[PDB]
């Protein structure tokens, strides 16, 4: 309990056996990643992306770290770069996640804005363009960098097995970049090929041949199929309505004091659904990426 | 790290040896209470206040808990009442802490508003009146109930000694209700009379013969003399300008990734001040009650 840097608090997050009603007398466990010092699972990503960059000789003491982000990655990365005294520029769409931007700046990151209408795609393009005007720079590029899934494969995944009281029937996680799901699933399946890996997507994702539109659930959603899915035997993709996600957000807070983000609600709603189609007395593990407190300005507990 | 309830995460918070410049080569350690499930040190108080109410035979399964609160206590209490299935009514000034009210309601508490101009004094009066209209009710009354300092005396205080690598030269804490300071100090001093107890207050409090005005530092501040101070040998009272408190908020986040509330900044500023007048190589311990994330809607990192 005596620490010297907030970095010591990254990882080793609680695995909570949810005291809720589950179909077929089964059980759902969730990794509470909001307890990371940065408030999200991305604290793990940032640290590893920088370590990987340093290990691959792509980063040096005076290097400028440049990364396109729509949320939590900016915070997690800023935490790690500040630990390494690395200059940081984060490219984020104009009005995306206000609270996250304040945090990104409070941690020392300098922000450059790209048009909201262009989304992450625009941010990615400007990040690359800016990298071209700065000789000593590095773009982690979270959406294509294999170090992304690798970050959870060697940390989060093993932590799950160390706390589980039984074999994992199925792993369930939402996909934004797909790093979390792909990294953990690969490790879990490598340990027990029997473990089912199920990916979750919000309203309006193309991962399940659905229509491409804007969703309420913040954090997840895929434009193009993540390249990381190669190392996983995806047994099923579930699509969750915002209605269900936010209902879970409201229910978990009201009944159990769990303040989870909308993507957490989506992961729980998906886990509950999977429970109805798996053998009884099954053990399902999911991940709660961040808190709801980071979305209070978005009336997350309303309607 | 398998848990079944969020309450298992209350307490046993980290003690951080701040890696910052301290006068006279001394050292400042801070209890990071924002890592409690409810986001603040009040998770400790809520639990204890309800346990104490049950033990004194003042609360039964059907009792309606009614408490006047202008912040985190409402959250910490709602968490505790939830665990015991206790109906909860929180009386809070109209526009006091937007973010905190959302959480209070998300956790199942029913809120009753009192005019903002009346302050906590108004909420207290209404809490007692409401109590008078409900036969089976209980008013913890955090401002007068000795179970308040008791909450920290038996948990937080011992936790500090268990992590301290050396004897505590001075203990520093901000006083709102005075519970945290009085409870911890009384325990530390009981263990070692040599330990100095120092109270901190935002500019505009009576604790130091100062005037009476509103301050930017949220969560702390004294109207009348807290009754809890009788169990402490207060060695000094420090008044901190808002400019100093918020400076520390900005600095700790920018340099160390520590997202702290304004009252935390005031406590660090006081601790740094104390360091300049204590022998060299001294060991100072203080408390960081909550995070800054809970004040993003108030431009806590601005100006």
């Amino acid at each position: 309990m005596l620490i010297q840097h907030v970095q010591e608090l990254i990882g080793h997050t609680p695995l909570m056996a949810l005291p809720i009603e589950v179909p077929n007398h089964s059980h759902i466990y969730a990794k509470l990643e909001m307890f990371n010092p940065g408030g999200s699972i991305k604290d793990r990503l940032g640290a590893y992306l920088i370590e990987d960059g340093l290990q691959r000789g792509r980063v040096n003491a005076k290097t400028t770290i440049i990364e396109p982000t729509a949320g939590n990655t900016g915070i997690g990365l800023a935490l790690a770069t500040q630990a390494h005294h690395l200059r940081t520029i984060l490219v984020v769409p104009e009005k995306f996640s206000m609270e996250k931007q304040v945090l990104m700046q409070a941690l020392g990151a300098e922000i450059v804005h790209t048009p909201s209408e262009e989304g992450i795609k625009g941010a990615i393009r400007k990040a690359e363009a800016l990298a071209a005007t700065i000789s000593n720079s590095y773009v982690p590029m979270q959406f294509k960098n294999p170090a992304n899934p690798a970050a959870y494969y060697h940390t989060l995944a093993p932590e799950i097995l160390a706390d589980m009281p039984a074999p994992i029937t199925a792993f369930v996680a939402g996909a934004g970049s797909g790093g979390t799901f792909a990294g953990v699933a690969a490790y879990l399946q490598a340990q027990d090929s029997a473990t089912k890996a199920v990916v979750v997507e919000p309203e309006g994702s193309i991962l399940n041949g659905g229509p491409a539109h804007a969703h309420r659930t913040e954090g997840i959603g895929v434009e193009f199929i993540p390249p990381f899915f190669d190392q996983v035997r995806i047994d099923q993709t579930l699509t969750i309505a915002d209605n269900d996600a936010f209902a879970q957000v409201r229910h978990l807070a009201r009944d159990h004091g769990l303040l989870i983000g909308s993507s957490s609600g989506a992961a729980l709603a998906a886990s509950l659904q999977l429970a109805t189609n798996l053998p009884a007395n099954s053990h399902i593990v999911t991940i709660f990426p961040d808190s709801s407190e980071r979305y209070l300005s978005q009336k997350i507990y309303t309607k």
